RNA sequence: AAUUUCUACUCUUGUAGAUGAGAAGUCAUUUAAUAAGGC
DNA sequence: GCCTTATTAAATGACTTCTCGAAACATG
DNA sequence: CATGTTTC
């Protein structure tokens, strides 16, 4: 072990701030609240318009660009026909230039446009990026109403609100590929998804060129992109056209189409037509279909609103509009009181003559579901009846065009009526009357109050369905004037239908409003009207951010003074309180040169002089720079001489040290200079020309700054301060701090406790960081109590393992060489199961199971199926438009103490754990929250200063970056490859080599049951056996030829003695033994001798019994038998092992898997015996890389046979 | 049925575990409605 | 009844970037 | 000059 401090972790604390005395009052009188609350909506109010600076700007730059992407095809392109390391690495550093080239469009320094513009945008982006966007100088620029400048000057003298701000937004702008970067969505996201569309484009053309004439004038029917041929929109400066987002827009809609208001027909776009061609099913739909069909819209542009030619309905604004609007709505409808003259057309219907009424051939199928039994069964009583009217010969042709006749024509009503029979009439007549009646009810009773709560918004959700009802009834019937229809009835039928249009726009309109979520308080920043509050701890600037803290008897506190004085203190023990004292001093890569070498003086004088320059000012020893080290710091190049980047273009190291030397010198000189450093001790300090790389050197350096004393001052003096009005004082107080709790606290207060401990205080394991902010939220054995208030709330972060390196320093590989050094750890490895969400194993060393569990239920509680219950109502909510409702809380309390107690028997067990790296959001979610518990790992009970505590925690995880860039193994946790896991005897270690897709037909059937040498029946043991070497079948099986070359229905008993058939199989479960106990005996094949069977079948070529015969050996080699309702999932294998044994988890052995996702789990965990075993068979290294599913499949088996 | 907050609890005016916050952005998915089709 | 492709709205969920600062500077 | 702002 010993595996501690390797990497820093910073962590955030919430508390309550309860107000003391006069300072509660305070406020009110102050009324802070309503100052800070009332800037924070003006924030919310001041960012889209702000965000209309920064969009308007990107814009215009995004508009001007104009590049060739070819050298970045080539470069994907160049990437995998075939990818090693070096095509990698010259991919990203392609994707650099191409970013680095459109962020020069953004900072002016591109070449491309002329030099006078390129100083515009410069001085507009470093205008952009600072307080100087309110002054609205800025603004003047681009080519900003009464109330905007209104709220602009609301937030003037206050900007550092938006400090935080500035940053995202910087984020937008940089050339880094990071994914919230505009730069990185251009080249990254949206320039491959486009070449990927040419391709598809291209391939598709050079199979179907008809369908390029197509494309053209699909694109001449959305109306967009005119001026452009097809063929260019799939060429790349075209992509220069579209990096706008105006422009994605229309490029995804020639890809989508445009859908206006809702019962019109439908704009085609490409992927739609692709796909409606695919469903012709003709040969060239079978082309298609082999090819890609399907074109990739692009990513929005970062920013910017979405834009579209499709139609968006009014929204609904709140109870009295919908409801007033609506019930205007019937009320109209009923002074037309022609609801009454749609059962006068049905009536009418059933007495007028009946071939003029017809009924549309889109909506054929759904009445015949309605009205009727199945959708078939009125089709194709309407294909008989039609085949039976054929004169003469019937060709198979001919009752095709029977069938396209259907699809493409519309039919009269008796011919309908004659084909399915009367009993399809009153079918009508019944659903009619019903569909009406409701209709008629809805509009009677009368529209609620307002719509507030759920059953008030059932009723509306009723009405408008029977309403929209009696519109599907309604649209039905044949709309062309084309068709011979009863002038009179089609007229005034239409005439209902115009009438029933709106109560589709007022379903959508109304579900859109009644499903929006509701209303909600929650927390609000205080900053107690200064902008820098609670910026930072330390001691001069204090004044500046009104923050300190304070300790009782284990009472904590925080102090604030708004401003417009000091404090005194006084001995231990005298009737006060003890406050921190705080010095520090942020990383000195950022600051050194900003306190010595960056300053505005220092510059000015250098770009005048040689001579060097002392300084006075914040130094006890005077302290002096010569041009060699500002340049050095400043080279007037892109990389900075000491760091590495330079070693790499410049190849000579001498040199290098001889800079980072001298510039870590010049560090010792300032801090020893310095007037908040030079009082430092830096002994501990190496020789400065021994450090390899520079940030060791500042992170040694850094924690050597931070310094946490403490003072008592005395409680009546500032007993004084809060009741004047001068300081407000709030206990940081929780939980654990109140009174009468003793139990064991929280881990948040004991990183708390421990943090202020005096050991800690000696020396720092853990320590309190800046950014700190205060929250107001207010209210909505009693429970929700806490939101029933109006209360303060305290979010400060620390950070863990100070003394420790940044970034864990090459953690995976020594952290197992720990693996290295004892092959006797086990194993545990997890599978998430479908039958029960998790599962765990836990497999020794050499191979043999120790325990089997599954966390459907912990602590007396099942969670799967509370979350079944869960998301049951969830669906159901959706679907009646009640409130959906949050599951992230309960199954994360669930995965809480599943981390608890895998986490813990991982200790137990010092063991390496084993995931599955690919339903699946409960997963993804289990180890994120591992991974996390696993970088920082901390056990109550332990004291501090031992591994484990407070102060040395544990830490088994690399540090985690990112889950995109995860490698297989991190830290102790090792991903794995799921498949075949699942789906494997455990004895066997075999499985069904070959995908089913490939035995279709007859003669494929034949030829695999002509790949197998033997099938007979076995006398003694009464059961079959077939013989199958693993070299025939090739042009069936999935490639995996593995390792070895080549049941009797019986009631068995488990362990508990409950009965079970052997060899039973399963939706449908059923035994495919015994009929081949019944087909022998149909075909009369003498079975019972030993006889081979194969070659009987074979030769008598009877297709039903092949067929059939193929069917169970189907069913013998699916070893997972699952019925749900049944609550059967077993592994039951179709060979016996060299022992003899037919393993079945039916059995109820401990010593084996219980159930298929037992046996899951188990070799998802052996899988990383095999790694590190493999490892354990080659000295040294590093570890593998991924699993090869014939290296796994091959290796049981030696293992196991 | 009490919480910085979550989940689970109640011999205990509380109990067991968990808990990286804030800001910004993006993507995915569900449901409904609609359009053209497939079965 | 189910499904494909697409558009619209409402919803939840999940991922990815940055900050976690005292002191220099400037504005009036 | 004091303090919000911008810095490296």
């Amino acid at each position: 072990e010993g595996f501690t401090n390797l990497y820093q972790v910073s962590k955030t604390l919430r508390f309550e701030l309860i107000p003391q005395g006069k300072t509660l009052k305070h406020i009110q009188e102050q009324g802070f609240i309503e100052e800070d609350k009332a800037r924070n909506d003006h924030y919310k109010e001041l960012k889209p318009i702000i965000d209309r600076i920064y969009k308007t700007y990107a814009d215009q730059c995004l508009q001007l660009v104009q590049l060739d992407w070819e050298n970045l095809s080539a470069a994907i392109d160049s990437y995998r026909k075939e990818k090693t390391e070096e095509t990698r690495n010259a991919l990203i550093e392609e994707q650099a230039t191409y970013r680095n080239a459109i962020h020069d469009y953004f900072i002016g320094r591109t070449d491309n446009l002329t030099d006078a513009i390129n100083k515009r945008h410069a001085e507009i982006y470093k205008g952009l990026f600072k307080a100087e966007l309110f002054n609205g100088k800025v603004l003047k620029q681009l080519g900003t109403t009464e109330h905007e400048n209104a709220l602009l000057r609301s937030f003037d003298k206050f900007t550092t609100y938006f400090s935080g701000f500035y940053e995202n937004r910087k984020n937008v702008f940089s050339a880094e590929d990071i994914s919230t970067a505009i730069p990185h969505r251009i080249v990254q996201d949206n320039f491959p998804k486009f070449k990927e569309n040419c391709h598809i484009f291209t391939r598709l053309i050079t199979a179907v060129p008809s369908l390029r004439e197509h494309f053209e004038n699909v694109k001449k029917a959305i109306g967009i992109f005119v001026s452009t041929s097809i063929e260019e929109v799939f060429s790349f400066p075209f992509y220069n056209q579209l990096l706008t987002q105006t422009q994605i827009d229309l490029y995804n809609q020639l890809l989508g189409g445009i859908s206006r208001e809702a019962g019109t027909e439908k704009i085609k776009g490409l992927n739609e037509v692709l796909n409606l061609a695919i469903q012709k099913n003709d040969e060239t739909a079978h082309i298609i279909a082999s090819l890609p069909h399907r074109f990739i819209p692009l990513f929005k542009q970062i920013l910017s609103d979405r834009n579209t030619l499709s139609f968006i309905l009014e929204e609904f604004k709140s109870d009295e509009e919908v409801i007033q609007s609506f019930c205007k709505y019937k009320t109209l409808l009923r002074n037309e009181n022609v609801l009454e003259t749609a059962e006068a057309l049905f009536n009418e219907l059933n007495s007028i003559d009946l071939t003029h009424i017809f009924i549309s051939h889109k909506k054929l199928e759904t009445i015949s579901s309605a009205l009727c039994d199945h959708w078939d069964t009125l089709r194709n009583a309407l294909y008989e009846r039609r085949i039976s009217e054929l004169t003469g010969k019937i060709t198979k042709s001919a009752k095709e065009k029977v069938q396209r006749s259907l699809k493409h024509e519309d039919i009269n009503l008796q011919e309908i009526i004659s084909a399915a029979g009367k009993e399809l009439s009153e079918a009508f007549k019944q659903k009619t009357s019903e569909i009406l009646s409701h209709a008629h009810a809805a509009l009677d009773q009368p529209l609620p109050t307002t719509l507030k709560k759920q059953e008030e918004k059932e009723i509306l959700k009723s009405q408008l369905d029977s309403l929209l009802g009696l519109y599907h009834l309604l649209d039905w019937f044949a709309v062309d004037e084309s068709n011979e229809v009863d002038p009179e009835f089609s007229a005034r039928l239409t005439g209902i239908k115009l009438e029933m249009e709106p109560s589709l726009s007022f379903y959508n309109k109304a579900r859109n409003y009644a499903t929006k979520k509701p209303y909600s308080v929650e927390k609000f920043k205080l900053n107690f009207q200064m902008p820098t509050l609670a910026s930072g701890w330390d001691v001069n600037k204090e004044k500046n951010n009104g923050a300190i803290l304070f300790v009782k008897n284990g009472l904590y506190y925080l102090g604030i003074m708004p401003k417009q004085l000091s404090f005194e203190p006084t001995e231990k023990t005298s009737e006060g309180f003890d406050k921190m004292y705080y010095d520090y001093f942020p990383d000195a890569a950022k600051m050194i040169p900003k306190c010595s070498t960056q300053l505005k003086a220092v510059t000015a004088h250098f770009q005048t002089h040689t001579t060097p320059i002392l300084l006075s000012n914040n130094f006890i020893e005077p302290l002096e720079i010569t041009k060699e080290i500002y340049d050095l710091n400043n080279p007037e190049k892109e990389p900075k001489k000491f760091q590495t980047a330079y070693a790499k273009k410049t190849g000579d190291q001498k040199g290098y040290r001889e800079a980072l030397c001298k510039w870590i010198d010049f560090t010792r000189d300032f801090l020893s200079k310095y007037t908040k450093t030079t009082s430092i001790d830096l002994s501990s300090l190496r020789p400065s020309s021994q450090y390899k790389d520079l940030g060791e050197y500042y992170a040694e350096l850094n924690p050597l700054l931070y310094h946490i004393s403490f003072q008592r001052i005395a409680e009546k003096e500032i007993m004084d301060a809060v009741e004047t009005g001068k300081l407000y004082l709030f206990q940081i107080y929780n939980k654990d701090f109140a009174k009468g709790h003793h139990g064991k606290p929280n881990l948040h207060t004991l990183y708390w406790t421990g943090l202020f401990s005096p050991e800690n205080l000696a020396k720092t394991s853990i320590k309190l960081n800046g950014q700190a902010e205060l929250f107001y939220r207010p209210k909505s054995i009693i429970k929700d109590r806490r939101f029933t208030s109006d209360k303060f709330f305290f979010h400060v972060p620390i950070t863990l393992n100070y003394q420790a390196a940044n970034s864990p320093s090459k953690f995976n590989q020594r952290v197992n060489a720990y693996l290295k050094e004892h092959p006797e750890t086990p194993i545990i490895g997890i599978d998430r199961g479908e039958r029960n969400l998790i599962y765990i194993t836990v497999i020794d060393s050499t191979g043999k199971i120790l325990e089997q569990r599954s966390l459907n239920t912990i602590q007396q509680f099942d969670y799967q199926k509370k979350l079944d219950n869960r998301e049951k109502e969830r669906v159901a909510a959706r679907q009646a438009w009640s409130v959906v409702g949050t599951i992230k809380d309960l199954k994360q309390g669930y995965l809480s103490q599943v981390i608890h107690e895998i986490v813990d028997l991982m200790i137990h067990y010092q063991a390496v754990v084993v995931l599955a790296n690919l339903e699946k959001a409960v997963y993804q979610q289990f180890e994120k929250m591992l991974i996390d518990k696993l970088n920082c790992l901390v056990l109550k009970d332990y004291p501090a200063e031992k591994v484990g505590g407070v102060l040395n925690p544990y830490q088994l995880t690399d540090q985690f970056t990112s889950f995109a860039k995860m490698g297989t193994q991190s830290g102790f946790l090792f991903y794995v490859p799921a498949p075949y896991t699942s789906k494997i005897d455990p004895l066997t270690g075999f499985v069904d080599p070959f995908v089913w897709k490939t035995i279709k037909n007859h003669e494929s059937r034949k030829h695999f049951l002509e790949g197998f040498d033997f099938l007979h029946y076995d006398v003694k043991t009464g059961d079959f056996i077939l013989h199958f070497k693993m070299n025939r079948n090739l042009s069936f099986q999935r490639g995996l030829p593995g390792f070895m070359p080549a049941e009797k229905n019986e009631t068995q008993f488990d362990a508990k003695g409950t009965p079970f058939i052997a060899g039973k199989r399963i939706y449908r479960d059923l035994y495919p033994a015994n009929e081949l106990i019944a087909l022998l005996e149909e075909k009369g094949i003498v079975f019972r001798d030993g006889s081979n069977i194969l070659p009987k079948l074979l030769e008598n070529d009877d297709s039903h019994a092949i067929d059939t015969m193929v069917a169970l050996i189907r069913s013998v080699l699916q070893m997972r038998n699952s019925n749900a309702a049944t609550g059967e999932d077993y592994i039951n294998s179709p060979v016996r092992d060299l022992n003899g044994v037919c393993f079945d988890s039916r059995f109820q052995n401990p010593e084996w898997p219980m159930d298929a996702d037992a046996n899951g789990a188990y070799h998802i965990a052996l899988k990383g015996q095999l790694l590190l075993n493999h490892l354990k068979e080659s000295k040294d290294l590093k570890l593998q890389n991924g699993i090869s599913n014939q290296d796994w499949l091959a290796y049981i088996q030696e293992l196991r046979n």
